[PDB]
């Protein structure tokens, strides 16, 4: 099996365990075909491709196949971001884990300007079905990394900084969201899927939908919020272990850039607090049996690449 980025076809992978079956991977060709950015697609349901002339009866066949966890192939009109119409010969199929449970849906698009029939149709179907099988094999190697921790500790910024090299402005709390990265490890490409989650306690009942089949967890806390730090021990570590007793945990200290920041130190001082020190983070890591303690700053990117490199290594090496 190859890796996912080496499959030059239109396709996406969704996670049906999460609310509304969001896209967790999209190929470059798909993004090109549809004119969306990866940022606009991941974390969302693909229904946005549908439009005025889309046959809603055909859409129901898709919904029905998904609900029954079976494969289906149909042709329907879809639309690009700019409203450009195209015909979509679409194949969907479940990817199952060892215990035969559905883990993902794979979806393959073969685009054209017409509704193909007879021989052309038959050829089209055999083609996308073969592609689907290739994806299934490649997807078995997708590494699942789940990112948890208090609200506002910087889980999302960390993911955006790493995958886009930009830093976000406004703080927007997360429900669920997904990111992907292709990372060189020891000279070989690795596909890394990142599951962003909600820090707020009112999401305690939803959050664990992300947990099954997780390869490595990032438990995050802010180096300049001691409360987020103690919650590592009191909340996140127990929650993670409760669902995933054997999954490796990497402890991540965030906002490294603020630990030596004048104004931040002063504000903490006014609260009768001080920043979390490396030895303190290390000690927490040891206490919860984390395989690595790592500090980083989404803003400056210091220690950022190392976080995801080590995430992968905790799984593969
Ligand atoms: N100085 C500095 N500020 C950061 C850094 N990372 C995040 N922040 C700030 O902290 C705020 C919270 O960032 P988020 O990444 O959205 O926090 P989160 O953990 O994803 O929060 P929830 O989605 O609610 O669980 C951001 O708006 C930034 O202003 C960092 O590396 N350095
Ligand atoms: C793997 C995956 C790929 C999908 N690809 C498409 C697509 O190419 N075009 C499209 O119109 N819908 C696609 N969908 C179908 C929609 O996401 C959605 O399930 C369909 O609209 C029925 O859902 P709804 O009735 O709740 O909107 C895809 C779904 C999944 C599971
Ligand atoms: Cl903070
Ligand atoms: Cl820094
Ligand atoms: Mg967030």
């Amino acid at each position: 099996a190859t890796t996912l980025e080496r499959i030059e076809k239109n396709f996406v992978i969704t996670d049906p365990r999460l609310p509304d079956n969001p896209i967790i991977f999209a190929s470059d060709s798909f993004l090109q075909l549809t004119e969306y950015s990866r940022e606009e697609i991941l974390g969302r349901n693909m229904r946005f491709l549908q439009g005025p002339e889309t046959d809603r009866a055909t859409v129901r066949k898709i919904r029905d196949a998904i609900d029954n966890q079976t494969e289906v192939t149909v042709q329907l009109i879809n639309y690009t971001k700019s409203g450009k119409k195209f015909w979509n010969l679409f194949h969907l199929q479940p990817m199952r884990d060892q215990k035969g449970d559905v883990q993902y849906f794979i979806g393959v698009q073969l685009d054209g300007t017409e509704h193909v029939r007879d021989a052309a149709e038959r050829e089209g179907v055999m083609l996308i079905k073969k592609t689907a099988e290739n994806i299934d094999e490649a997807a078995k190697e997708l590494i699942k990394c789940v990112v948890v921790g208090d609200g506002a500790v910087g889980k999302t910024c960390l993911l955006i900084s790493y995958t886009t090299n930009a830093f976000p402005g406004e703080y927007i709390p997360t429900v669920f969201d997904n990111y992907s990265a292709n990372v060189m490890v020891d000279g070989k490409p690795v596909n890394l899927g990142l599951w962003d989650t909600a820090g707020l306690e009112d999401y305690d009942r939803l959050r664990p939908l992300s947990y099954p089949q997780t390869d490595v967890f990032l438990i995050c806390f802010s180096l300049v919020s001691p409360a987020s730090f103690h919650h590592v021990r009191a909340k996140w570590y127990p929650e993670v272990r409760h669902h995933c007793p054997n999954t490796p945990i990497i402890l991540v200290g965030t906002k490294l850039d603020l630990r030596d920041d004048k104004d931040t130190i002063e504000k903490l001082k006014e609260k009768k607090l001080t920043p979390i020190t490396y030895p303190q983070g290390l000690a927490m890591a040891k206490e919860i049996g984390a395989v690595k303690y790592l500090e980083c700053s989404a803003l400056t990117q210091r220690g950022l690449k190392t976080v995801f490199d080590e995430a992968i290594r905790a799984v593969l090496c």
